[PDB]
């Protein structure tokens, strides 16, 4: 059975924990929990195959150069988490010795209202990278499975 | 007499003990002072009705479940605060158990030419909490009388 | 031989050093390092003129007061560093006394994708300060001879 080593990267609070939770369990998180396990594993059927997904949640800034794709998250309600997606890609292109590692790029918390980052900005940061982007809400589960079945997907084209 | 209370929320600095003094002593404290007195009373006629003003100016994060209506203040040249309105919004529906609160989203610091919150996001994000939106200066005094009084007619509503 | 006294200011990390590191010496220092010379001296020809341009590159918020031109930089994809010049700005016309001193803002890291800061919003805040707004990377060099020789050209204006 073929295993998809998944890893979720982002500023703190951006719902990284919430997403992947939503994904395995399919509950909303609704509070911020600091002591949550990193390590998540389940058995998924993606475009007809039976596989599993092996994810690791990490902390808002070893995990990094075991991962085969990353999720980048920022909150479509918060600026700075935009702004600092440079810095965890470049993490990644670091530890992945490559500028070509399957990448999602995660809008997530698009429920809420107090939008400051715009489709059209996270889709040419997205462009820049050569990764889809894609907005999620945790809470509703908008996007969620496409956010992580994408990635997977990303990974089949490596 | 009709006493108001009024409650006026917000991040760090954007300006909500500014606001209060504009709208109760006439003058801009154009310094950053943070040993300013938290409650402030003005007898006031609005609408034809003589009432007292009972204020509460809280510190950027009791107070709140004695309120009977709310200014949620940022400043449109700070995108955090308006980021951070949600929490405070979110606080105001925990203390008074209902989604139904008076209150009126306050975009400060409008006589400043560094705009990062545009009037139509807030607009946007007033209008999802079903509240009006006022533009402010503490400065020069632009809004200050209509947010304080647009909040004493929410109240009135409710 | 004329002297042009320059000062660079603005929040951490803006890339105030990294810009002063490629006019001087024709490098991008890609990493952040916290222990740089201030001060910077080079000989340089500015429309037909041979001339020494005393650089004096600052901390993100003396040095100020004897400053006769200032560098008032943030980052296209740092909002809050946007937000921040106001201080900036408002610290130079204290000490300079004047709403009249010789400025640029310099808007950097133009080579980077995630932009936050339209380049309308900075045109905008420079024209409310009566001043010229630049755009510049320090990695690619876009801008940075302009965006110093333009402050020259703004002191032999004063
Ligand atoms: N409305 C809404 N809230 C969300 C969403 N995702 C996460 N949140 C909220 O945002 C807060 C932080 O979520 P969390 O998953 O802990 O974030 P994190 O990225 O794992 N933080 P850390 O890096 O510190 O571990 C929580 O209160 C959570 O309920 C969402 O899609 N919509
Ligand atoms: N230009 C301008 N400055 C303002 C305005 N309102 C407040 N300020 C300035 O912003 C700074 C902070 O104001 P202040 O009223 O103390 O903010 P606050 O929200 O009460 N801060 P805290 O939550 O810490 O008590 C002060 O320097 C003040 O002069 C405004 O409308 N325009
Ligand atoms: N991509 C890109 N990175 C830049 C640019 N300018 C600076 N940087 C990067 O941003 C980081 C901070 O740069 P630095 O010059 O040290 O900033 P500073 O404004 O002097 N910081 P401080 O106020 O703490 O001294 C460095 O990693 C640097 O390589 C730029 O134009 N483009
Ligand atoms: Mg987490
Ligand atoms: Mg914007
Ligand atoms: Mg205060
Ligand atoms: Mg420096
Ligand atoms: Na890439
Ligand atoms: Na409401
Ligand atoms: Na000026």
């Amino acid at each position: 059975m073929t295993e998809y080593k998944l890893v979720v990267v982002g500023a703190g609070g951006v719902g990284k924990s919430a997403l992947t939770i939503q994904l395995i369990q399919n509950h909303f998180v609704d509070e911020y929990d600091p002591t949550i396990e990193d390590s998540y594993r389940k058995q998924v059927v993606i475009d007809g195959e039976t596989c599993l997904l092996d994810i690791l949640d990490t902390a808002g800034h070893q995990y990094m150069r075991t991962g085969e794709g990353f999720l980048c998250v920022f909150a479509i309600n918060n600026t700075k988490s935009f702004e600092d997606i440079h810095q965890y890609r470049e993490q990644i292109k670091r530890v992945k010795d490559s500028d070509d590692v399957p990448m999602v790029l995660v809008g997530n918390k698009c429920d809420l209202a107090a939008r400051t980052v715009e489709s059209r900005q996270a889709q040419d940061l997205a462009r820049s990278y050569g990764i889809p982007y894609i907005e999620t809400s945790a809470k509703t589960r908008q996007g969620v499975e496409d956010a992580f079945y994408t990635l997977v997907r990303e990974i089949r084209q490596h």
